[PDB]
């Protein structure tokens, strides 16, 4: 009944990672209650495939549908920029909708990670800020994480990724710690996934001998 | 005729690196020239599929023909220790063999890495080891790499898994750089890979000013 | 039922130190259980020994026996690179096997050794890790030992010698010590013992001397 798709691309954590799978999504918004079940068929550059389950008919407080498509899509693919349509072939509906999907074009450039270690003034206050200055890489689907120890940091929040001049992108990763850790020597790392750095990872450390 | 069987594991940079596909290897030599094909159909738990990846086989400088058969093991498939489409069973051979072959059971162990500056007695001389312990992993699959800056260093020998006192393991990659390159103030970081680390990636760098 | 003929070489440090004496010792296995004759003649270049030390064979779960011959052989001439064919003459198998056992020819190089102190990040644990760079030395046969104040410090695992890119071999110790004993004063060397070195041996002490 002339319904809307919104896109979803994977997060480039799960496709830049082994440990979680990527998938990527065509959200149908507002079909019909005559045709509850939206048949989904994902065409890789026009090539019909297998498996790719979906949600069955979830429906919101309103009279909607919800029906999510999901693709277990392969890492390769992806980095390589495998185009999916993911086409509605449901069996009464009009005109099908396309709305492909794939890496963002272009040569993909190195993201250079600098940790900058918290202002002065930011040394009154009782939790200090940590800054990863994430900068140089052309496509925006970068992963920016933090750990310490060996183990992960979930107090961090990172900004958008931010066109720069050059035509690449920056953003920056914030991590608010304490004072009590990051006056004592705890080595805080900032770890970037791109697709463009070498092994898809770097690390950039900061342990406040940083500009000792 | 049954002839003699090697397995191999597929490699530990491939299983826990997006960019190279993992595959197991089933090179079988002096196999029978009047029968060429062999089957190649082995589920994890019996035979139920019929997904391998069939590879041409191998001719020796004399008339002991060989075999090789490769399929691409998903990574999270081959963390779990399951079996996959490599057996070997030749229509000339009456009785079928089933070589089994698993990612290694146990506890898995973080990997402590530390990077050690050359010894005062190496400076001396024309260029300088840069040695990366990693140490207290208990799967000895581990891939242990050298970098500079983003590009990685290819003049580095590894030391294969060595059974620790505790039952983990431990090894060295000894990073062998000139001398100029090291007072230049050159960063050099050794990035390992681990199913026990987070993000199955840790990163230690290492510089003249290290530990003074 | 065929007789399967095991060659070992003697122990490096037997081979290159006194105290100790080296073992040319051959074990053929998976010979008949019915065939109580063997022979003993130890073509030392080309010359039967009568040293060869006879001792009662070992029975395993099948019908076989495991006959193990050893032969002491002094010290000077294993490092002179002679032969030490060993003819093995039974009912079983009517060729006698020959077990042609030789230090490895080539030109020998001198091994350079370097001791690695604890890094930074190992000072945290309770027990530190010391290293022993051997590097440089083209025979394999080399034996490393830790030592602190004339006494063994036998808690230590040895890497096997791995081919450098040069053609020589290099590995490491790894000498695990309380960091209560590290950081008191001790002096710990790594003992090592190549057939290249003046007088077969060398050693380099490590403790915690910081430079400048």
């Amino acid at each position: 009944g002339g319904p809307s798709v919104f896109l979803f691309p994977p997060k480039p954590k799960d496709t830049l990672m082994i440990s979680r799978t990527p998938e990527v999504t065509c959200v149908v918004v507002d079909v019909s209650h005559e045709d509850p079940e939206v048949k989904f068929n994902w065409y890789v550059d026009g090539v019909e495939v297998h498996n790719a389950k979906t949600k069955p008919r979830e429906e919101q407080y309103n009279s909607t549908y919800r029906v999510v498509s999901v693709l277990t899509v392969l890492h390769q693919d992806w980095l390589n920029g495998k185009e999916y349509k993911c086409k509605v072939s449901n069996k009464a509906l009009p005109a099908p909708i396309e709305k492909t999907i794939s890496k963002a074009k272009g040569q993909p450039r190195e993201p250079q990670v600098y940790t900058l270690p918290p202002s002065r003034d930011e040394l009154t206050k009782n939790q200090v800020s940590l800054t990863c200055l994430v900068k140089g890489f052309y496509p925006s689907d970068i992963a920016v994480e933090w750990e310490s120890n060996g183990q992960p940091e979930n107090n961090y929040k990172t900004t958008p990724p931010v066109l720069d001049s050059d035509g690449s992108f920056f953003l920056y990763s914030k991590l608010t710690v304490d004072k009590s850790r990051w006056q004592q020597g705890n080595v805080f790392s900032c770890s970037v996934m791109h697709e463009a750095l070498h092994n898809h990872y770097t690390q950039k450390s900061l342990d406040k001998s940083t500009g000792k």
